[PDB]
């Protein structure tokens, strides 16, 4: 069974021994450099559809949280923009830092952010999750950069819940929440092909990176900090800087879904 994490002797610079992708051609997360990617017209408009999503429950993995949705219909899907076809929403999560100084995955002319929201959609031509992420094509990731600043209203139902999730393995029933509460105003975006940033870091993901990042307070994030990497009763490992940095461009381009 895998070992991996973020720490100092199973952290991302590690990975690559079980997991040689790591050293791919496609891995993800990237910096975005603003004055190299470029507008794309020929991009459709990014359709989030979110309405009829159905939570169920949120997991501390040991790596992060999962909000968990009911994907056994199209309840939640992404459409549009770089997609050819239907994504529909499994599960959301974030990665954070110890600092509001990191966290992020995704950076944007090297600058990273205090966190990054990460909603997690499955192209449903191949029928379920586990195929998808054999495939170039498999999923689309819609990422969201959060800074501190006045508090998120509509994260506060997922900081409070944190309490009862704290160490690995631990969930907790989350019906009815809405992750429209979690978008910017705007959908500008970049996008790019990359790969699961974690993992085992397959080469798997159209990333659809929102320009407008989401604010959240101190105190939100603070909690964030709480969460333990560590099982029940094991030596405390706080949850803080679950970010893979940024990986080799190669030969990709970046684009922009705005001028
Ligand atoms: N940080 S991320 O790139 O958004 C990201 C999104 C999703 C996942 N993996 C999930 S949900 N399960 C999974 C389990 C077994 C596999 F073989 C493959 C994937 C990891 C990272
Ligand atoms: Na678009
Ligand atoms: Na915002
Ligand atoms: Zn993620």
């Amino acid at each position: 069974s895998h070992h991996w994490g973020y720490g100092k002797h199973n952290g991302p610079e590690h990975w690559h021994k079980d997991f040689p992708i790591a050293k791919g051609e496609r891995q993800s997360p990237v910096d975005i450099d603003t004055h190299t990617a470029k507008y794309d017209p020929s991009l459709k408009p990014l359709s989030v559809s979110y309405d009829q999503a159905t939570s169920l429950r949120i997991l501390n993995n040991g790596h992060a949280f999962n909000v968990e949705f009911d994907d056994s219909q199209d309840k939640a899907v992404l459409k549009g923009g770089p997609l050819d076809g239907t994504y529909r929403l499994i599960q959301f999560h974030f990665h954070w830092g110890s600092l509001d100084g990191q966290g992020s995955e995704h950076t944007v002319d090297k600058k990273k952010y205090a966190a990054e929201l990460h909603l997690v959609h499955w192209n449903t031509k191949y029928g379920d999750f586990g195929k998808a992420v054999q495939q170039p094509d498999g999923l689309a990731v819609l990422g969201i950069f959060l800074k501190v600043g006045s508090a998120k209203p509509g994260l506060q139902k997922v900081v409070d819940v944190l309490d009862s999730i704290k160490t690995k393995g631990k969930s907790a029933d989350f019906t009815n929440f809405d992750p429209r509460g979690l978008l910017p105003e705007s959908l500008d975006y970049w996008t790019y092909p990359g790969s699961l940033t974690t993992p085992p870091l397959l080469e798997c993901v159209t990333w659809i990176v929102l320009k407008e990042p989401i604010s959240v307070s101190s105190e939100q994030v603070l909690k964030f900090r709480k969460l333990n990497f560590n099982g029940e009763g094991e030596p405390e490992e706080l949850m803080v800087d679950n970010w893979r940095p940024a990986q080799p461009l190669k030969n990709r381009q970046i684009k922009a879904s705005f001028k």
